[PDB]
């Protein structure tokens, strides 16, 4: 039974997250809520429904909350952010960092984790505050769970980047595999409705992180990418 560690936010983290639900794995969400709630919450849905108010510390609340919700696994968790741009600490964050302790039961989950997954969010907002403070950020580090990115869709912050610069900004902040969408968003769709972030294969391989292509692209799946998730924790030696 996978033990999946995921670290993200956005949109996307419920569409992902709702997906491990129907799947058979221990989830684990380091978030800092609701739709993380609602997705991983096993109420049935007229109640979910109702879930939306939003006028139900955070870290007790939620795991008070998250047993209230019926949730088999668990959402852990002030603290403020910093950015240090490419100039003046509208711009490009070059480095954002967070200022402190994180708490002893998430390393414990990262640490016995299988999979430890990182976005759908984006990089300096969500999957970066969370990584940044360092003990949290050593686990992901020292862990025999393999670490997993599903890079953003598309692109102040992340301007003209591609797979590679992703990867590359968060190591830098301290990556196995990459979960890369090939699939290409339209012009008039867009315009209908900032760019889609490039694939540099080499400059991603050059990393030391492998690469997996496909369609994660739905107009990410959730369900697709949950399929590459859970085939890599499969076959991966640290299951096994």
């Amino acid at each position: 039974r996978p033990k999946i560690v995921v670290i993200g936010g956005g949109t996307g983290l419920p569409v992902v997250l709702n997906g491990l639900r129907k799947q058979a794995v221990d989830i684990t969400a380091v978030v800092t809520i609701r739709n993380v709630m609602v997705a991983l919450s096993s109420w049935p849905d007229l109640y979910k429904d109702i879930f939306q108010g939003n006028l139900i510390g955070v870290f007790d609340a939620v795991q008070e909350l998250s047993n209230m919700m019926q949730v088999d696994g668990h959402v852990y968790p002030a603290l403020t952010l910093h950015g240090k741009f490419s100039d003046g600490t509208h711009k490009s964050l070059e480095r954002v960092w967070v200022t402190p302790q994180a708490v002893q039961p998430v390393i414990d989950a990262i640490m016995a984790a299988d999979q430890i997954v990182l976005g759908p969010g984006s990089l300096f907002t969500s999957i970066l505050p969370n990584l940044t403070i360092g003990n949290i950020g050593r686990a992901v580090c020292e862990s025999d769970a393999e670490v997993v990115y599903i890079c953003n869709i598309m692109t102040g912050e992340t301007d003209n980047f591609s797979d590679a610069d992703h990867v590359r900004v968060l190591n830098r902040h301290l990556i196995n595999t990459v979960l890369v969408n090939t699939e290409k968003v339209p012009e008039d769709y867009m315009d209908f409705h900032s760019k889609q972030v490039s694939h540099d294969f080499r400059g991603l391989r050059e990393q030391n992180c492998r690469v997996i292509s496909s369609n994660f692209l739905k107009l990410h799946d959730g369900d697709q990418v949950v399929a590459e998730l859970m085939n890599l924790v499969g076959h991966s030696d640290v299951f096994r």
